[PDB]
């Protein structure tokens, strides 16, 4: 039929805060992957995690974006 | 006729890397403006910009991916 279940964006924000909560410090190491693939060293990316760890909403939405490749509708 | 997934890339990859060439500070700004979206600030955000500037490559891998949305 026609569809209404929480899409995957919905199903990922939850899968992905609880990690954040749950393994802060494993979700950390993912932002430096991301940013490493692009050459960043870690003196560089460090602050910029540090940043994301001090501040639980903006680091979901960056997850969702950089690790997920998925946008905040609106 | 045809239009190639390949075509479609290259052709976008085209034109961002004319606006690296042309308008390279106005890029590093696009760069600046996403991250600061995620309340990073300028002290923590600069290196990174400043690293992508120095690797021209990579830079143009960031804006394909999280500037445009786009995968190789
Ligand atoms: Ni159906
Ligand atoms: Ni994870
Ligand atoms: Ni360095
Ligand atoms: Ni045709
Ligand atoms: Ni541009
Ligand atoms: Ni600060
Ligand atoms: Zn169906
Ligand atoms: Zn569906
Ligand atoms: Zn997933
Ligand atoms: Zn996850
Ligand atoms: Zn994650
Ligand atoms: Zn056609
Ligand atoms: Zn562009």
């Amino acid at each position: 039929g026609s569809h209404s279940e929480a899409d995957n964006y919905a199903r990922e924000l939850k899968r992905e805060q609880e990690e954040i909560i749950r393994v802060p410090d494993t979700e950390a190491a993912e932002v430096a992957e991301i940013l490493a693939r692009y050459g960043i060293e870690p003196h560089e990316y460090g602050p910029v995690v540090n940043a994301l760890r001090k501040k639980p909403q903006a680091w979901l939405d960056f997850m969702m974006k950089f690790e997920l490749g998925l946008e905040k509708p609106d």
